[PDB]
Formats: structure tokens, sequence, C-alpha cells
């Protein structure tokens, strides 16, 4: 078996190799990469996503979210608080204000000991889930916005054709953001670029032990649990990683940088932070041996996760027996 130990594996593919998206993936799991959870592709030194960044201010940030705190440093909530739309040229100045900027710091290691420290103290404002594209359309190679459509692939599986469009989302963020533990709707693939800016730090559990940090989850977050069978859903609850460590959870650690891919593979429950203004691109997608977790993956049924348009056929296709009761929660 491959990759037995579930390390994250960097992957630096040639020019030629940069073609096929489809068949690298393929590649980065014939060598055990999906066991981590998530692996970091260097594209090749000849590519590029776009010619300059340096006419992206007047993006708009349409709902920009103030990331709200609870709990105690190494086992918190955090709720979304809408704040007022504002440009990228502001959100960047924003981020850039002594109120918000990254501290000064030794290394990424003492960024991180001050993140798990400090973060609950502060509330910093996070762009996310804003529809669009960065990438040229003359990028040929990874663009994410050109990607195969999961619909395609599930009617190339399965046969059946289904309604629903699948597009690229922009995430704007600044010193001490964070994106929750989840795993991916319907426990699909994600594919993340680091367009511009400080670098995302990644936790990831591997596939194979999901399980283990969904227990630990129940057992730290006890209300959340009872309130809904699959709570994580709700991108909600951070757990650090001295607190995995203390209770024996297996993780591994990464740092992404700009012009560098993130791939997380189905069911790699994955969290992180932002350690200064960044601007990051990232999708779903879906292969062959995705169809199998979405058909088991978990929904919650609550109603507070609420999501896309193109998840229902999923549910429906993939899931019949849940689908009723999912979509009681999604109206
Ligand atoms: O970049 C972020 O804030 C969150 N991204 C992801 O969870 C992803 O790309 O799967
Ligand atoms: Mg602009
Ligand atoms: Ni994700
Ligand atoms: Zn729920």
């Amino acid at each position: 078996a491959q990759n037995p130990n579930c390390n994250i594996m960097i992957f630096h593919p040639t020019k030629e190799e940069f073609n096929d998206f489809d068949k690298y993936i393929a590649y980065m799991e014939s060598q055990g990469a999906h066991r981590a959870g998530l692996a970091k592709i260097i594209p090749p030194k000849e590519w590029k996503a776009r010619e300059t960044y340096d006419n992206i201010s007047e993006i708009l940030i349409a709902t920009p979210l103030q990331q709200v705190a609870s709990g105690r440093a190494g086992v918190f909530t955090q709720y979304h608080k809408k704040k007022k739309a504002m440009t990228v040229g502001e959100y960047r100045h924003l981020a850039n204000s002594k109120k918000y900027q990254t501290p000064p710091h030794q290394n990424f290691e003492d960024l991180e000991r001050k993140y798990w420290k400090n973060r609950i103290y502060n509330s910093p404002i996070y762009g996310a889930d804003i529809s669009g594209s960065l990438f040229d359309e003359n990028t040929k190679q990874w663009n994410l916005g050109h990607l195969g459509t999961i619909q395609d692939l599930l009617e190339k599986e399965c046969g059946v054709v289904i309604e629903g469009v699948n597009t690229p989302y922009l995430y704007f963020g600044m010193w001490k953001t964070t994106f929750a533990w989840h795993t991916e709707d319907m426990d699909l693939y994600s594919i993340n670029y680091l367009h511009l800016g400080e670098p995302k730090t990644w936790y990831v559990v591997p596939p194979e032990h999901g399980q283990r940090l969904e227990r630990l989850a129940r057992e730290l977050f006890p209300g959340s649990s009872r309130g809904c069978g699959a709570f994580l859903r709700h991108k909600v609850a951070l757990i650090s990683p001295t607190v995995l460590k203390e209770n024996g959870i297996p993780f591994n650690r990464i740092t992404q940088e700009a012009g560098e891919f993130m791939v997380t593979f189905p069911y790699g429950y994955h969290a992180g932070f932002n350690h200064g203004f960044n601007c990051a691109e990232a999708i779903n997608f879906a292969t062959p041996r995705w169809i199998d977790y979405g058909k088991m993956a978990s929904q919650c049924s609550c109603g507070e996760a609420r999501v896309t348009f193109s998840m229902d056929a999923f549910v429906r296709i993939l899931q019949p027996e849940r689908y009723d009761l999912w979509k009681r929660g999604q109206d």
C-alpha cells in the first residue's frame, strides 16, 4: 500500500504532465496521495494563472463576514456576522490596518503559535465564497473555471443526466481568518489555488480516520451534537493541533504559499487559517473514485447547513432514501 503513514505529499509536475488534469489526479492517487486527505501541487515554472494581479481592486465583496469566536483557545466555534459591502481595494487596506495586520513574528511556527494562542480574542473579516475566477481565459492548464463538471462526471459514470452547474469561488483573506473543520459537500474533492498574498496553513485528518475526528467533535461540542447528527457540515467548529494530539487524533499540517495548488480528497477533514492579506480560488470536483463516497456522505438535515442548488441532484440520485428528509431541511 502506497503512503501507509498518510503523510501529505508534494508534487512537481512537468509542463507535459500538467496538460491532462484528470490523468494527474489519478497519478497522485497511484502514489498514495489521497491517504493523507490533502496534497500540494507546485506548478511547472513555465506556467502562470494570469499575467498580473494589478487590476483586481474593483472586485466587490458584497457580504464580508466577521468571524466571531466563542469557547476556549483550543476548542471554539465561530459565527459569521454580515458586514457592509466593500471592494477588494478597501478590504486590502483594512487587512493591512493596525487593528487587523499580521503581527511581527520569526517564522511560520511562531505565527502558528500566536494564531492558536490569540485567535479567539479577535474577530477578523473574511471575503468568502464569491462567485468568480481570476484565471485568464487563455490559461489552458489547471484553469479552475474550465474543469469537467461534477454533473458530467456523474453522467459518465452512472448514465443519468442531471441539472446543475459547478463554478469557482474566490476567497479574500486576512490575518486569523479561519476555515473550520469540514469535508466538502457530498464528500467531493476540492482544489484551491492561492493566487496572491500571504500564506494559508492547513490541517488535515486522513480519510480513513475521519470518524475519529467526528467522535472527538461530538465530545467537545455536546450541544451541537445533540442538535444535528452531522453538525460539522455547519462549518463552525475549531479544534487546535494541541487538542488533537492530546486526544490521539491522527493529522498533518502544511503551509500553502502563493502560486501553489492544494487538493483535498474525498472525506478528508480539513481546517486552517490565513497569515495575512491573500486571495484564493477554489472549486469542487469529482472522479470515478468519488462516487462511492458520495453515496455514503453524511448529511445535515437540521436545516443549518443550507447548500447549493446543485447538491439536490447529487442527494436525489446517490442517496434516494435520504432525499425526502434532507430536502425538508433545505425547505
Ligand atoms: O480557503 C478557504 O478558506 C477554505 N477552502 C477550502 O476549504 C477548500 O479549498 O476546500
Ligand atoms: Mg478590479
Ligand atoms: Ni474545503
Ligand atoms: Zn445540521
